[PDB]
């Protein structure tokens, strides 16, 4: 096979991507060992769906799990009557999602379960896959001539040949695994054939963060979760929180082997200790460094020039309301709150007007990082922790460290009921989610 | 009596204004004729209540009318659980309103009925009176030494010794009367004893406008509906719409007789005509000019200097929502709407948060002027018809000519349910009113 493993791609044909996927326990070979995971399409990750704007997607999901499940089309600005976070597909039953890909859209998106209370174990077990929306921008020489790869960053822990069960501490912290994988492979080797790489990055982990750095190289950010930046942005490293995506150009500078690493990062996960009459919570501290892949540069690399521009960001109408959403924690209870409440599917929390713009101020009053996700309505991050964002682009997840306030500009698009929640999926399952109704 | 008639004043005593008023049909002498009006306290206008900040008001209203009634404390930022627009006092019954006068308050306010569907005939018949909140600012020499008078501008029409009944055309236009009175007197004479006058002005008419101008003199605006300006503003004339108040200084320039007039003004009232196969609506055009009073200046008037400053206007927090309220008409039906709906006491139209500030954009899409009033929450008019307001002061009524948009800054104060409506009271009775709930 290709030294670099990537999920199989399924492309739309004549403007239609019609596909039947099954969610099923699947025996497979994973990181040198045999395990049974929960998969879509018999693979981990699931197949990459590759579409263009205005395509019709017709995806029939067959549920072959012992529990109910559904799909969240993460990041897609489509109707919540399609991307329905309240829908339940019972074991043995099927449901067809049908939608048109929005005309003004490009980037890396993904699909995974969103049945409240069951997301963390289902995602941790292997249920996820990517969706790429191809753009006319991909035809510019500086992108067309780059070597393109998808990197699905997802960790795993195995016990008795199955995904390790959630502990009480896992529900508090979000579960992380010792197998830190790229496209379901353990430290794969990418032997570059071109000097410029275009990497689409997806954090599909329950809770693990990836503080990305390539040895000896900067990265050039060209897209965030939901679309291109206006121009490339040079960065020395790039933090991807759970649920986030990014696309970078890598400009290989000389021959050799370069490690792509997840550098140490402290997201505020907690342990317990007892030092002679305690038994109380203590910080886990920064993650241990991980090597994600080995990048081998070609001979005498001469990278392409960077594109001078990407996509102009839309000029948005002036906002008509400001919202404040405060995140808090009860760590020992593994309970998580938005404005003092836990999720209730029957309760509407915010009511907004389609085609208006809102300012959402999301404040983290907890001690853990929380990555805040909104369905259906991509947003522009204005600032976080009081620091202006250095680029304009569509995002749908924004990470907040302890005490930080994020200011978001949120155009309301499709009408209907949808949700917002922490994308530490254990925290969502444990209540950190609310309901937005757009009319 | 004093050549200049003004309503009797009732003052708070030791910080308490405790008074029993009856609403009653009362035979009286009015403009040289005998008529029975509906009055508070046996007079037209009702007694002027004069209080200071932090006073307690305890007003027991006894209903001696054949129909139910209640009181609206127009312009007072108090709780809508006291100023209750939904309360009904049945015939023969009594109700005690008790409240504390807010500490940061000054100006001319008023009281009148607000029982939906019955306001226009009750107000037209004589049920209203003024309330003055005295200020420590009244002690500055430039105000203390002026000669002060209240001018209640209210018109009336009589038929068979009683207020003339409402016609169908009256419900469409708002009713105006041929007797254009000041303090219930017909063209009284004010023989000034001082060269500077301080006049508190109240438009307590159902629908008549007063385009005020004093012959040969400017007016110096020093207060709007609900408080002082920051400094006096010189004007050549001053339009008072129904429900509005103002306070002006007049600086008498030489000996002589000067008319205070209501100059011609076209508020968009309509008539009907038939010119050989028509029977359709036709503009009434501008009102005929009216003389309101004769002002006699004293000998060798030497007016005081104007105060350099009045009261600094509060710096308000940034707003958290923008509202749009559109006024429309169905003239032939005498139906009037806000955002396409008529009033329903059971329906909440806007929900806001106490202690936040909102921007309200009120747009008149009708052809008549409509004077928009909000209970409980005084506002700052930013602009009307796209023209910046030339002063900062609290208002609670804002006039909109055909097609004009007013932009208001609305701090939400007391919690509870209250209303907003056109102060053309016939239009309110006929549906032009909505419900705001503050929580
Ligand atoms: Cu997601
Ligand atoms: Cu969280
Ligand atoms: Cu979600
Ligand atoms: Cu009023
Ligand atoms: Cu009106
Ligand atoms: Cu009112
Ligand atoms: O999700
Ligand atoms: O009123």
């Amino acid at each position: 096979g290709p030294s670099f493993p990537e999920p199989k791609v399924v492309r739309s044909q004549g403007g239609l991507l019609s596909l039947k996927l099954s969610a099923t326990p699947t025996p497979l070979a994973i990181a040198g060992q045999r395990a049974t995971l929960l998969t879509y399409g018999g693979s981990f990750p699931g197949p990459t769906l590759r579409v263009r704007p205005r395509d019709t997607v017709r995806l029939t999901l067959e549920n072959r799990l012992p529990e109910p499940t559904n799909l969240h089309w993460h990041g897609l600005p489509i109707s919540p009557k399609v991307d329905d976070p309240f829908l339940e597909i019972p074991p043995g039953e099927s449901w067809t999602y049908e939608f048109t890909v929005p005309k003004e859209l490009a980037g890396t998106f993904w699909y995974h379960p969103h049945l409240h209370g069951r997301v963390a174990p289902q995602l941790f077990a292997g249920l996820l896959g990517a969706l790429v929306v191809e753009s006319s921008l991909d035809a510019i020489p500086e992108l067309r001539e780059a070597e393109e790869h998808l990197l699905v960053l997802k960790d795993l822990a195995l016990q008795g040949g199955r995904p390790a069960p959630h502990t009480p501490m896992d529900w508090m912290n979000g579960k992380e695994g010792d197998l830190v994988l790229v496209n379901g492979a353990l430290r794969p080797t990418l032997v570059a054939q071109k000097a410029t790489l275009r990497l689409r990055l997806l954090n599909a982990s329950n809770a693990r963060y990836y503080r990305l750095a390539l040895q000896d190289h900067p990265l050039y950010l060209i897209a965030a979760d939901g679309g291109f930046l206006e121009e490339p942005l040079e960065v020395s490293e790039l933090l991807l929180a759970p649920g986030e995506r990014a696309e970078v150009l890598v400009r290989l500078r000389k021959e050799g082997r370069f490690l792509l690493q997840a550098l140490p990062y402290d997201r505020g996960a907690m342990g317990m200790m007892d030092m002679g009459g305690m038994a109380h919570a203590m910080p886990q501290g920064p993650s241990r460094p991980e090597t994600l892949l080995y990048l081998i540069a070609p001979k005498n690399p001469k990278p392409l020039p960077l594109p001078k521009a990407l996509s102009p960001f839309p000029t948005l109408p002036a906002p008509v309301v400001t919202r404040r959403l405060v995140l808090t924690e009860d760590m020992m209870a593994a309970r998580f709150f938005i404005n003092g409440q836990v999720f209730d599917h029957r309760r509407v929390d915010l009511k907004g007007q389609a085609q208006t713009v809102e300012v959402w101020e999301v404040e983290n009053q907890g001690d853990m990082d929380h990555p805040f996700h909104l369905h259906v309505h991509p947003f522009q991050v204005l600032s976080v922790g009081g620091r202006p964002f250095p680029y304009r682009a569509w995002k749908d997840v924004v990470n907040l460290k302890a005490g930080e306030v994020a200011r978001l500009l949120v155009p309301l698009r499709e009408k209907g009921r949808t949700v917002f929640h922490c994308h530490i999926v254990e925290h969502e399952d444990r209540g950190m989610m609310g309901v937005l109704e757009v009319g």
